[PDB]
């Protein structure tokens, strides 16, 4: 497959989707999806949630240019905000000149806490439960047979004690469990349910949360990325003073709490959009991103920009990524399963590989704009419909200065 | 209006949109919106992003019994994930019982940066640039003569300095805007790229990023809930003790990150629907809550949970709240109109203390659930 996409940018949705279609072998049902609306029966929309009355579209669109350890991906994005896309694909473009983004993950390893009270050791009661692990984690494992035969299940616990909170002591277990294909929550919760009446017995305490956790730092994605100055180079820029500007945009996200949250915002502009369109929980993956940000006692960025032995700008995301195949709403949304085949996707991991490729660059989008012409030429140039619905028109605005003041004069 | 929508659960969606459309009055084209599907027209669409090719639907849901401030209102809901709107619904109705949501917000200011370096002298160059705020700010103002016309524009300055970065000193500048009912990211940062030269002349540096902060902690939104122990007792536990229980899940969140990663989660799973219905940024709103709730240093609970004098349940939530009743998409969706119609809110900063409420009682929801879980 070649993700380039040759005018995808000027084509209509129609003449992109069929292009795509090509490009993939979609059947003509497959493309029925997306060419019609309501590819969420309202059958399936009121079995999902609570207190339906209808739908709610956003604008499903596809990124051009990614490729992941040298195979070209298309990468589908459900979002309401303008110029990401465009960002995302044009990032990607730069990426492929210097071998495209590298990535790898870890297995898919989560966290089921379980929480202990009512006792008055348990500095004591942590060393009783790691003495029975093997029993702890056999009995986890006998209630779920067939993701153990899948290749997942139950790989170890940890404990950890708060023996002087405003509550009382307290002690916390932690089941470590390989989810295979899944987010993981349900498959982890059954598991801190089951292993609770034993991990009573042990420490003589009380269980109150069963419950997995969202900090999935054992759930790691990893993409690399590499750009040359002649690349960055501008009329008005040499590419080696685009890289020291970005350089200096990463130094102030690494200090800065009031940019790292921007900074890391910019990152979940091309993450989120992917977790939707594959009918995944962006809440998770929010809380994940956001508190591994904090991990060091410090609110910084996600991301890594330094400048290699060449001079050539490199950039990593290492991160929680808790995303399912199979789960929660990805089986169930038509267009979650269309996404996946549009990715080509086989394991979670897969995806969640993708997830931070995006994820790099949207950010290297974001600062490079930033470190350069700034960011409301090209983002607001993509913004100028709305600016002229705000006033009340959008081709002349496109002369660089697209401002609800100079929609109001015109 | 009564927000209390008896048997709404087991209504069909029809029916459920009829009770809706009676309750507000909703006119014909209005209910026509949510009636059929492709309520979103792809011209619309293929104009709002890039390499448009569909639309992706989610459900569209109301979550009943909401109080804010003696007012009932509904609240319209779009997300994946079951158990949200019931939970949400469910503490509302208990919230109703003792005055339901109480909430306040402060004025819709938000910052914007502009990060000078370079700068041989910043400790004195940063009095210079505050010496001169006055100018800047008219110039910052100049830039959009339609807010300032409607009460909003920059109101003061203040500037930060990082002595020690691994890339030198850097003064960091913040415009501090009001932006009426915006959510007010574009509208900052036109002011942060038109204010930078005349920065940049002040303190002799070379200006870099001219963005805003997400860290949007001058624009906060307050929601205060109260639940008293006849309204939580179970099957196996008196209402007094799942108190207790829901008390000691939220010290579990204050000293631990790992649950407060979920716990916050869950808050988020209350607003973040509110935000998608409403046609805003939700990343935005994302990144303004998980940076707030580690500003000390320690990851952190959002929420507080108390007991009062009374031996009563009482719940906050203070955190940043950027959001808009118009600009971005949210006059450019059809769907996020109506939603503004449902809500009936006036003000950008109405929608943010509606946002803060259902995240409270979607917190509160999910701990009574998990305090009250029987073990097996
Ligand atoms: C791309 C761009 C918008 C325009 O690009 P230019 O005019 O300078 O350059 P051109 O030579 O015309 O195109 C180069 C390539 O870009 C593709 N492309 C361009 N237009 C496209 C379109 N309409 N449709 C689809 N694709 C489009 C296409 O692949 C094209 O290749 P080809 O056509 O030559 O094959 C450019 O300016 C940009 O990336 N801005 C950053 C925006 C950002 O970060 N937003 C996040 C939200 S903002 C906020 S929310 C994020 C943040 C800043 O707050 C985050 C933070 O603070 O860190
Ligand atoms: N990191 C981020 O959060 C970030 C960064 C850049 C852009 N954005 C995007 O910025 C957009 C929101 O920007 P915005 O809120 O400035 O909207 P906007 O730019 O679409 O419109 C704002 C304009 O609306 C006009 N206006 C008319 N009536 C008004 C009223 N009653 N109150 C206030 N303004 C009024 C003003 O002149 C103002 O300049 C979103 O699409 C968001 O995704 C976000
Ligand atoms: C129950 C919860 O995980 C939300 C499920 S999406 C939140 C929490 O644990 O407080």
């Amino acid at each position: 497959l070649d993700s380039r996409l040759p005018a995808f940018r000027n084509l209509s949705p129609a003449a992109r989707l069929d292009h795509i279609g090509q490009l993939l072998g979609l059947s003509h049902d497959d493309v029925s999806l997306l060419a019609n609306a309501g590819a969420l029966p309202m059958d399936i929309a009121n079995g999902m949630i609570e207190n339906v009355i209808g739908t709610f579209e956003l604008p499903y669109a596809v990124a051009s240019n990614f490729q992941i350890n040298g195979r070209d991906v298309l990468v589908p994005l459900v979002v309401e905000e303008p110029s990401i896309v465009a960002a995302a694909s044009y990032m990607a473009k730069l990426a492929r000149a210097n071998g495209g983004f590298t990535t790898s993950s870890s297995a898919p390893l989560m966290h089921a806490q379980v929480q202990i009270v009512g006792i008055q050791d348990p500095l004591n009661a942590r060393l009783s439960l790691l003495r029975r692990k093997d029993e702890i984690i056999e009995l986890a494992n006998r209630k779920d047979q067939l993701l153990n035969s899948l290749g997942g299940g139950c790989r170890d616990i940890e404990v950890h004690t708060f023996a002087d909170t405003p509550r009382g002591p307290m002690l916390v277990a932690h089941l470590i469990v390989d989810v295979r294909d899944a987010m993981g929550a349900n498959t982890v919760n059954t598991m801190a349910e089951a292993v609770a009446p034993l991990m009573e017995a042990i420490t003589g305490g009380q269980v109150r949360l069963r419950i997995l956790s969202n900090l999935a730092d054992l759930r790691l994605a990893r993409a690399q990325v590499r750009i040359t100055p002649q690349q960055l180079e501008t009329a008005e820029f040499s590419g080696e003073a685009v890289i020291e500007g970005i350089l200096d945009a990463y130094a102030f996200a690494a200090v800065d709490p009031y940019r790292a949250a921007t900074h890391n915002k910019g990152i979940m502009n091309g993450i989120d959009p992917l977790i939707v369109a594959t009918g995944n929980d962006w809440r998770a993956v929010e809380a994940g991103a956001h508190a591994y940000a904090c991990r060091s006692g410090h609110y910084g960025s996600l991301t890594t920009w330094e400048k290699d032995n060449n001079g050539h700008l490199v950039g990593t995301l290492e991160m929680p990524m808790p995303v399912g195949l199979v789960g929660g709403a990805t089986k169930t949304h038509p267009l979650a399963q269309l996404s996946l085949r549009i990715l080509g996707v086989k394991t979670a991991q897969a995806l969640a590989e993708i997830a931070v490729a995006v994820g790099l660059a949207q950010n290297l989008g974001a600062m490079r704009a930033l470190a350069t012409e700034g960011i409301q030429r090209g983002h607001m140039a993509l913004h100028a419909r709305n600016i002229a619905v705000v006033a009340g028109a959008r081709q002349l605005v496109e002369y660089h200065d697209v401002r609800a003041d100079r929609a109001v004069a015109l």
